[PDB]
């Protein structure tokens, strides 16, 4: 019905920073 977007940090090599796409 709704979709939403969210970051987190992976550690590879150094914790950089990715957007992540979701739905619900």
């Amino acid at each position: 019905q709704i979709c939403r977007i969210i970051v987190v940090r992976v550690c590879r090599p150094i914790c950089r920073i990715t957007v992540i796409r979701v739905c619900s």
